[PDB]
DNA sequence: GCAAAACGACGTGAGTCAGTTTCG
DNA sequence: CGAAACTGACTCACGTCGTTTTGC
């Protein structure tokens, strides 16, 4: 659990609410009890020439890494523990998607209830919708809907 | 000459270095002694549905304004004396467009004198292309090269 | 004659997912 | 099984200028 300077978390926040990321997906897969898996993530988009700067975050959170998609990298951070740790002191300086960092931080609590209920995981499902209907989401697909319908 | 706070620098900064953008440009205009305007601006772009982000900004900054432009508004502060005391205090805090706003400031410093002299002039017209230079330019047409049209 | 506002647009540089695979 | 990586790409939401006009 890696204590982050304030001064380098306003920043960030600042950066995050320009270009980075908090996304919630529910991913159809056959190999997890309820057919899908709830994947977080938390990313920093920028044009390669810069990744420099991703790297630097890297070194920075101390976790996570950087993968290069052509014209444009993404800084990553999917480890649950880590992700909860850094999206709990990032959060009360975050402007446009404290909120969404926020659910994802419930999410992540609400994690091992969800793996025992199909009306707990339902019920988390649902806290992905909301944070997609924050983003500026344009091709999701695996909504909760889709996920109750799985039922039998 | 507003003093900001400190966190409200640090916060802005990565947004700046996230959405934002120092532009610097000359622009041709038969009405100018040199047949050209040095155009300084500092620009903060997002969607229209989160306009009051940007409005937020003009009470904050207490200059500038937002203008829209379709799905899209902008934060926009051309104003030179309240430009240089914002970006004065806001540059120490940049990472990715730090250099950028130094090279406004030293070209606000020197704009009295270049009207004064037609190589001062060129030199900062110079100081307008490393701006470019380091931003992500891409449709840019006026430079210190054309303003050779000062050869006559 | 120049500061500052108005108005418009190119070509991305992002954001926000989807789908498949790895392996403790 | 399930956390986390890996590979992929749609649809913008930006960035970064250009031209023209207002106005003291
Ligand atoms: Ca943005
Ligand atoms: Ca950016």
């Amino acid at each position: 659990n890696t204590k982050y300077n304030k001064e380098f978390l306003l920043y960030l926040a600042g950066f995050v609410d320009g270009d980075g990321s908090i996304i919630a997906q529910i991913a159809p897969n056959q190999s997890y009890k309820f057919k899908h898996q709830l994947s977080l993530t938390f990313v920093v988009t920028q044009k390669t020439q810069r990744r420099w700067f991703l790297d630097k975050l890297v070194d920075e959170i101390g976790v996570g890494y950087v993968r290069d998609r052509g014209s444009v990298s993404d800084y990553i951070l999917s480890e649950i523990k880590p992700l909860h740790n850094f999206l709990t002191q990032l959060q009360p300086f975050l402007k446009l998607k404290q909120k969404q960092a926020n659910l994802v931080l419930k999410i992540i609590e609400q994690l091992p209830s969800a793996k025992e209920s199909p009306d707990k995981f339902l019920e988390v499902c649902t806290w992905v919708d909301q944070i997609a209907a924050l983003n500026d989401s344009k091709t999701r697909k695996t909504t909760s809907e889709t996920v109750r319908a799985v039922l039998d």
